[PDB]
């Protein structure tokens, strides 16, 4: 437990049935302003859609905007392997509320997710 460490966890989706749904555990280092973490994204499709990636970026707050990049892979980013993932999360002021973007790799082509909302834990 440093100082400037906690963590966050991110849903990110329309909540809709068949919808693609985003987890983001992270934990975030208010020093450095950088953030770490697994993103999650599942869908109760046919097949089912079950992409996962060690993710780790940084945070921005803009005058009141939160707002996480990140990238991820499969191995967190001392692993050499392509990145597989992005993400954009704009929350709102209180950090709690938002929307997000993000774009990850499966079956040889990206799938992007645009504008979707976000909720904290």
């Amino acid at each position: 437990l440093r100082v400037g460490l906690f963590p966050v966890r991110y849903l990110v989706g329309t909540g809709l049935p068949g919808a693609p749904q985003l987890v983001l555990d992270l934990m975030v280092d208010t020093v450095d302003h950088s953030v770490v973490g697994r993103a999650a994204v599942s869908q109760a499709v046919s097949p089912p859609l079950n992409f996962h990636a060690d993710v780790w970026g940084s945070y921005v707050f803009r005058l009141a905007i939160v707002q996480i990049s990140l990238q991820g892979n499969q191995g967190g980013p001392q692993s050499n392997s392509m990145i597989t993932f992005y993400g954009e999360l704009l929350l709102k002021g209180d950090g709690k509320t938002g929307v997000a973007s993000y774009r990850y790799y499966s079956n040889g082509s990206w799938h992007e997710v645009e504008n979707v909302p976000v909720k904290a834990d």
